[PDB]
């Protein structure tokens, strides 16, 4: 058929139970994560063809960059925690990756007071529980999948998005491909 187990996607032996709809992970200082976030743009272009009702979730992990990597764990808290994900996602991709001005835990922070995010509120936020369960919660959803690598995308706690089955050549074909995977496996 078209669309393959095996192919354009793998089925975990051991599903989920309360998944996020669709569930990207990805790192700050994963190359091929600045590719798919800032040149390839498949985040955006999988939510371009997603059903009415089915939400994209994005999760941070730790195991790149050690103390820098957990720190972009709980940042990447405080931005889901504040609803500032699309101020902040570029300036620490860049930050990270292009010019290396992200090295420390105030250079992260750098980023959100240059975003307008007030330095009371941010740091509040730094240290709440709040941030703290959902620091948690990105680490069990990681778990859960039992993730090896980044970037990835999982659908309904069930599949796993598989870009090694799709084309390389065109950079959007292959992104076209992946958006019409997760559609599919969306109403799957």
């Amino acid at each position: 058929a078209q669309y393959e187990d095996g192919k354009q996607y793998t089925t975990l032996e051991k599903p989920v139970a309360g998944a996020p709809q669709v569930l990207e992970f990805f790192s700050f200082f994963c190359p091929h994560c600045y590719q798919f976030e800032e040149v390839l743009h498949i985040s955006d272009n999988v939510k371009k063809k997603l059903p009415e009702g089915v939400k994209m979730t994005k999760y941070h992990v730790n195991f790149m960059g050690g103390d820098l990597g957990k720190d972009l764990t709980q940042a990447w808290a405080v931005a889901m925690a504040l609803g500032v994900e699309d101020k902040v996602t570029v300036p620490l991709f860049e930050g990270v990756q292009k010019t290396q001005t992200i090295r420390s835990a105030s250079d992260i922070r750098d980023v959100f007071i240059n975003a307008g995010i007030k330095g009371e509120e941010y740091d509040a936020a730094w240290n709440s529980f709040v941030v703290k369960s959902l620091v948690a919660q990105q680490e069990k959803a990681a778990a859960d999948v039992q993730l090896r690598g980044v970037p990835a995308m999982f659908v309904n706690g069930k599949y796993q998005l598989n870009p090694q089955g799709m084309d390389t050549s065109n950079m959007d074909v292959f992104v076209q491909q992946y958006a019409d995977t997760v559609k599919y496996l969306s109403e799957k």
